[PDB]
């Protein structure tokens, strides 16, 4: 009586969702977007994964947020708006091969489901799509606008609809392996015919939504964040720590900064205090200093160990300072003076409780008048990249570790020298940090929005084009590499770098090498 | 229909002053899905999970006898389908029965109470602003009430609690009895539910067993095969002793029915009353050779003082107690043994003991200076000598951290014990030595495995005999993790092992229990 | 009206079908337009181009009469209409923009580019008339509840082109401006509940308490006097009567009036060879608890001063010839050092100049100040010599704005002249009180008060409460000023922080 066909094309079928019919009552506006803009799959500002067979079923590959963030016209758009409503169009892509064997789930996950841990019998339970790592062609799904609000605010994220992909079937390859093949996928949307914003405002281009960008200078123009130098090398080497806690150089991505580095280049390695000077018999002046910014305002003990631009490093440093004298016939004068910064003791260092100790050698007194001083970086004599005394032998306030990097990830390094005191090396000392100056700033001189884990980054040479090498940006002010070697890899300085987009933790990238 | 009616019958007298609410019609268009109820669910009225509750001429006017929030969790078949959907919307009709004796006489409240009211002190005077209901205690017919879906958005989560309408029944007036002899009656009254017409769920999810709403369970277990958890013994009896201390501060067996563990009790039952240590040996020519242990956890992990008075495991009771080590000797020809060490547990000794730091000091007397090597060890109990059932030093003198004690319970009211027998060592008496805890280590378990959602403040429990199937009492559980019987005895009365507690409904705390 | 680029937005038809009732309010209060608190401004010659005039919130707030009413209901909603009123005669010149602000726009700087593409209007100073407008609610909810604060439509106005007029020799020409409103046809209330006392929308006020008949903060003594003296030091860093209008204690002030320079601690006696008898002190709370050093300098109610006192305590002897005594001790506050003093840590000294052996025993003690030598007003030693976290100094003032200071006088052991000692404070420990147990809730910098007789009714001045706890008066004089402690403080309104005040 009937035949029921094997084979069916996959559809996922919907119930329709009213938009601007829901908002009009209570809004002020409905305004419409261009009719062209309904017709073209344009890449997501997120529109980058990769499939490993170091993955493992139940690992989530994305997930995306219904709103003006998926397209770059809609989040050019968003700028001169207050509010939105409408359903959207998502496209994939994936490049695979015919020695591959895999498949995926994309499912429609409404709002307010708890979001802690999904598995995957329970991912097939939504509205879902099945994907082979082997189809040539894209594929597509519908994302409506389930919600129990009339519209939403576009400066904030609030709760949407979402599109979550996870592996369902392992990832295997016919050759005898184990070899590095990785899958990469694409990610496309176009807005559906139910989609307007809400109130016309003033374009603000401050707003979210606006894509990170970097400053357009070479790693040789720049300035380092940890000591007063030009950044004169950049490498990765894995014989090092990969773990460092600096206090200097770091700062979020979102515009935070972290620890104790300050937003000008000029205030690294230096600080200002109110100077005491005192003679004890016969081994020279002592200076005791209380600690203050470098602006002139007042230090109080709080959440950072130490003055903005304080060192964190180790070491014997030796310093100058403006002096003035109440002897006849000599007026302001520019002295040295001997620091010790180093987990040692026979001394009180505290410039976490704003305390520090100087001095200098010296059979008179020459007299010296109490006042304002800023102390500079001027030699440096054993040199440790460990912390310094910041308590006197207590726990302060820190920033974390780096950490959490991937199998194979190592850290990028800016290099830099300093001048060193030493009687039998003749080797120039060297120092690193994980960022330089001018990227902390542009940096909480614009608070950019993170809208995911990691940024792509690409280095490339200036006049001819090429490709040097991909990196990762984490939200938290690091650059990692995909690097097996064991010994160090140098890369030349007249590069530029470029962001390319924004890409998951899970993303693996391509190898370098000599 | 029935016999002499010199009561009230229907309360019919409502028109209460609320305009009707829109349900899920407001909700279609905002869902990307059609989804519908069992046409069937709306033809009964089935009891709450929290539908039972009570009356008793010991209340004032001004407590509080049920307060209901709109929502899934009035309703066992709207509870459980509620585990596969986010979003729900609509009113509901509520039922009320009470209809005391003839011989009675009260009055009672019940009022409809808007979302963002602020929670706490509701005095008897703010009650009447509301849109209420004035009802007779002796009222024959059920009452029938509606509850409204009150609110600003156009549907509500499922999981995750918002603000909604809520039903409140506080005492008007004291409840008397005009009957002649000895005693005035108690009134048990019980809700109803169903959805009303336009109740509905929004988006189909994964069905979830471990959801918000679930309901209490208890493992089918009889307690005499069940384990102890203050002495490594199985349970022997099921006990109420109202000669006993009332408010007990033990420090083992303590969780909280959301699953929380309180003071120093293990999950397993093999810790209890046992401890792992580093342990150094010397020798004096008094005490003969004494092992010095330096406590750590049982695992293995580091012991770190903090929040809780002792290890996990550790005994909280007092005398002299005796224990099995196994060590390993340097004189040729015994290469491992089994030694027995005895240490004071309390009499607070001179000075000493820590155990809130880690030290514990024992002895056993000896001649010649046994070869033994300072190592790893594990102890056990053995036995005790005068026992003393009160807590132990564990910070020479110094505060530490407990677990508060047992309580508090309503006049009336007595605790239910577990007991077993420990290994006693005795000169001139041969009773068994006793030991009581509050619940067995199965229960612990269960209850830290599987971590249920509280709805108010207690459950109701009845116990069964498995063989005849008749029910023996009732109880309330509390959620801090302690049961409660209503007793008015002199003597101490013993209960049979071969029952299974059964979980019944939620309870406040006022809740009035019959006499056993 | 004036024609705006907007849509009608719709009340109490969107809210009805979820609201449980739709109550009505009293016609006579739609025909008046009162007038809206922070909606004043005056416009001088030397103002620039891109200053914010207002900027005023739709809500029941805006009237008195809905915020008396909004204590009985859960809900309103609906639209509201504005009047502007401008005085200014035919000899001027400039113009301003009023425009209306979504509920979720950044809250920042505006430019004077950036005003215009709200949807606004313009208008002249030579206006005659009234200019009227409306204030819609633009929502994404079906209504809005009484207790909450919540996201509604703005109206801001800006100076958008200066003024161009001629002044007289001894006055300058300004252009004041007021804003009034009413609530339209289409506002509403939800569902009646019992009345709260408690609301968010109450007034701040004052104890009818006549400052003679107060309580120092600082040194436990009846207040003297009042004055303000510009010789004295501008920003003091007083640890102590620091109280925030919402009701926050800043620093280490107590609660009562008897923890005033007063301490409690576990005591520890022995006799040393040299001077005398020596006392440790281990100190905790006055109430009795453990003391954990925090972002607090001291436990509360230490002194905040330099110098050296007497203290008197209990203590109990174990010879025969007594069993309790009340002796003097002495202790050492100002930045002398020469006995490492750390009250942040929580541990101090103090001797008595006995011989031979004064077998005490350990009990737990009280000290109270008896006496001061060397007074200084300078904060005592915390920590040896680092820092410690305190509250910040008082202020900042405007340009001719002095501290009122409330003065009395402390006991003294100068042998060279005896004239008096001198102890000010900001706030008396009775408004203290007040403000910790009422927990107001502050609108927008700064009351104004009025300092009036409470016989005659004469005025006597006018002064700013900060809501960080100051008064500031408008003083240009160089000598110190007193006033009489015979008036009561009066609450006026809230005024914004750049608000000129009336000479004195
Ligand atoms: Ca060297
Ligand atoms: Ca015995
Ligand atoms: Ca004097």
């Amino acid at each position: 009586q009937d035949l029921v066909p094997a084979a069916v094309e996959q559809a996922v079928p919907i119930q329709p969702v009213a938009g601007a019919a829901l908002a009009a009552p209570a809004a002020g506006q409905i305004n419409q977007i261009d009719p062209w803009i309904f017709q073209n799959f344009v890449q997501c500002p997120l529109g980058e994964f990769s499939i490993s067979p170091r993955n493992t079923p139940g690992e989530i590959l994305f997930d995306l947020a219904l709103g003006p963030g998926l397209n770059p016209y809609l989040a050019h758009l968003s700028a001169m708006y207050t509010g939105w409503v409408g359903n959207m169009e998502v496209q994939l892509v994936l490049a695979g091969n015919a020695f591959t064997a895999g498949k995926v789930v994309v499912a429609l996950v409404p709002p307010y489901f708890p979001k802690g841990s999904l598995t995957t019998a329970q991912i097939t339970c939504f509205p879902h799509v099945m994907c082979d790592v082997r189809t040539l062609e894209p594929i597509q799904l519908p994302l409506l606008d389930v919600r129990r609000v009339l519209w939403h605010a576009t400066q904030d994220q609030e709760e949407s609809m979402r599109l979550v992909c996870m592996l369902y079937t392992p990832l295997r390859t016919n050759s005898p392996g184990d070899e590095s093949f990785v899958v990469s996928g694409r990610l496309l949307s176009k807005p559906a015919a139910d989609f307007n914003f809400v109130y016309l405002t003033p374009p603000i281009e401050r707003t979210i939504y606006r894509m990170v960008d970097l400053p357009v200078i070479q790693p040789r123009l720049c300035t380092h964040a940890r000591w007063p130098a030009p950044v004169y090398g950049l490498l990765v080497d894995p014989s090092l720590p990969s773990n460092p806690q600096w206090q200097n150089g770091r700062v979020h991505v979102d515009g935070t900064l972290l620890g104790t580095t300050p937003i000008s280049g000029s205030w690294v390695s230096c600080f200002a205090a109110e100077a005491a000077y005192e003679f004890q018999s016969g081994t020279g002046e002592v200076a005791t200093f209380t600690l203050i910014e470098q602006d002139g305002s007042a230090y109080v003990p709080g959440d950072r160990a130490a003055p903005l631009g304080y060192p964190d490093f180790s070491g014997q440093l030796e310093i100058e300072i403006q002096t003035e004298t109440t002897k006849t016939g000599d007026k302001l004068k520019v002295t040295t003076f001997e620091m010790i910064l180093g987990p040692t003791t026979n001394a009180d260092q505290a410039p976490y409780q704003g305390r520090v100790f100087a001095s200098v050698t010296a059979a008179a007194s020459l007299d010296l008048v109490d006042g304002r001083v800023r102390a500079v970086p001027r030699s440096i004599y054993g040199f440790q990249d460990t912390i310094p005394e910041y308590n006197d032998g207590l726990l302060v306030p820190l920033a974390p570790p780096i950490g959490p990097f991937l199998p194979g990830e190592v850290l990028l390094r800016f290099r830099t020298y300093m001048r060193q005191i030493d009687t039998a090396d003749a080797a120039a000392e060297a120092i690193d940090c994980a960022l330089p100056q001018e990227f902390v700033s542009w940096f909480a001189s614009n608070a950019f929005t993170v809208q995911s884990e990691a940024l792509l980054l690409r280095y490339r040479n200036t006049l001819t084009g090429q490709l040097l090498f991909e990196c990762k940006l984490y939200n938290e002010g690091y650059i990692a590499l995909s690097y097996s070697g064991s010994g160090p890899l140098t890369f030349p300085t007249d590069g530029i770098f470029e962001v390319v987009s924004w890409v998951p933790r899970l993303y693996q990238l391509a190898s370098v090498g000599s």
